């Protein structure tokens, strides 16, 4: 037992990380088959980042201007193209460490592991949620651009995120692996508004079920509620409205613990209205929203990958 | 910027994980060079776990009784020996994925990454501290025994922990890779007392410095204190006494932020005496003690591994 914020094992992704240098700019790229993916702003200088004309900047570049290094291995670039906010560098060698993989666009409230990298070298791994406002709260220093987010299902790596930016507010933005930003963000040095964010209600309830499975049960009460009454509380506390789709996804955890989803909603309502009263739940003094119901079932079941 | 509880990239360790089966018991082993390391209680049945005579149980076993599988690869066992609480299975093939590595015994209050594994297959990675009472608060289901803890310095993996037990209180115990338990624990199914635990003061102060570097500064105050006065507060709140050795280790962070260590101690004293007043620090509503000063400098500096 016990419950921790756990990331996927990073090995299959470590094998794909490279360094991409264009002129004086260095960041990370992802080497899959004979293609290297990286943020398009590798072609910019600090001067350019105000309002870059990426089409004009890339026209100045030839294949031999993109230096790609995997550890000591130098890769030969034989093609380049821009897709949305990413550059695709065709190389003459397929990555021998390419895992089974897909590209996916994740939904807000879904979770993924980030492999933070600098100069193509893995630094660390942590678990993130895509916020309702399409930002992530990561850990990314200058040079982390091109680090990727992913999930693993058995042997298949689903890449969902590439790091592009830190907003002046200190939060993080990036793209899917086709180079489309999550949220309204653009790859330029401007102040950019993120939506007002909300708490991911279905994830808090998943985590409450994780707490009960692990013997933290002090917050269970004598009460129940309705979807309608609960959503009035959710509104007041800036929580996502709970839908029957969310109730359905919580079905397995409700079945395991024997606690009806609306009974767990009545526990959450009391926690929102009264606070934690100086107590903790699974080592936390606030309501945690970065575990999906699938996360909770996986960690409670001991699912593995190859 | 941003600050997350980040684990080491797990790839070098994933390459070393195997399954070890003896009779009907299956758990994880660590394949380094031509030796597989695993918990000795692989040789027990549930019946045996009350008070196992491990010397007598191992005498009944021959090399061919230990089934070792790395993915599909079956390994040939050519020797076995018990060292303290671990079994060392000599195999006829050196692991080709063996990283540069050392075995280390970590000190209480130090941190490490855990690769949780089941049937020799990696499940997830998370960051842990060795508690002052030599327990860890992990996430370990039945079959996780033999999962390992580690740190990485550049290309060298320092193995510090192998998982052996969950205490009836739901906390976790294990050994170094020479098979010596951390703390007073024994590998048998008995109730076993853990020491009274304390909060790792030097780690809380490290994390306060991380908070200031990341722009969380609401807890900084007009006050200072002395080591003596601070330790009176530490006692009352079950924090480790702070020593000059701890002040010295905090020197780099004090230098970066320009906040004297005893000034940061006066912030911590006010936080212990007044609480957080419904506010957060780096996303936490309590005082976090699982980042070492070295952790904070690494994450703030972007150190990488190969
Ligand atoms: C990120 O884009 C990244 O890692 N880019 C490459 C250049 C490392 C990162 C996050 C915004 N950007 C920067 O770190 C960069 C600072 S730097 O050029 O000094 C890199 C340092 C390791 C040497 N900031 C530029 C930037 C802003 C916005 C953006 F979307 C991309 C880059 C800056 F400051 F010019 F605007
Ligand atoms: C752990 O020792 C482990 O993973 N061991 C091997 C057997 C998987 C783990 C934590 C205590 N122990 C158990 O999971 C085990 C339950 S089980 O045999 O049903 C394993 C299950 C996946 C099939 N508990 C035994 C045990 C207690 C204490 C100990 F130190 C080791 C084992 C028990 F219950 F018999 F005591």
């Amino acid at each position: 037992s016990g419950f921790r914020k756990m990331a996927f094992p990073s090995g299959k992704v470590e094998g794909c990380m490279v360094q991409v240098t264009c002129g004086t700019t260095t960041l990370n790229g992802l080497w899959l088959d004979d293609v290297v993916y990286c943020p398009r702003h590798v072609i910019c200088t600090s001067e350019d980042m105000l309002n870059p004309n990426y089409e004009d900047l890339l026209i100045r570049k030839s294949n031999h201007n993109f230096l790609v290094q995997a550890g000591n291995v130098q890769l030969r670039v034989i093609g380049h193209s821009m897709q949305n906010c990413v550059l695709k560098l065709k190389v003459d060698t397929a990555n021998p460490k390419t895992p089974k993989y897909k590209f996916v666009r994740i939904q807000p409230g879904q979770t993924f592991s980030v492999l933070a990298c600098y100069n193509g070298s893995p630094s660390g791994v942590y678990q993130c949620a895509m916020r309702p406002n399409f930002t992530i709260k990561g850990s990314f220093l200058n040079g982390s651009c091109g680090s990727v987010g992913f999930n693993i299902d058995y042997d298949c790596v689903s890449f969902c995120y590439m790091h592009h930016m830190e907003l002046p507010t200190g939060v993080h933005a990036g793209t899917d692996l086709e180079g489309n930003f999550y949220g309204p963000f653009v790859d330029r040095q401007t102040a950019q508004a993120a939506g007002t964010d909300t708490t991911i209600t279905v994830n808090v309830l998943a985590w409450l079920y994780a707490a009960v499975i692990n013997g933290d049960r002090w917050f269970l009460n004598r009460f129940t509620t309705t979807l309608n009454d609960f959503n009035l509380v959710a509104m007041k506390y800036n929580y996502e409205p709970l839908t029957q789709d969310h109730v359905d996804i919580l079905g397995p955890l409700s079945a395991q613990t024997g606690i009806a989803v609306l009974d767990m909603c009545a526990s959450l309502k009391e926690l929102l209205q009264n606070g934690m009263n100086g107590r903790t739940i699974l080592g936390s003094a606030l309501l945690e929203d970065e575990f999906t119901p699938f996360d909770v079932v996986r960690q409670c079941s001991g699912v593995t990958f190859q």
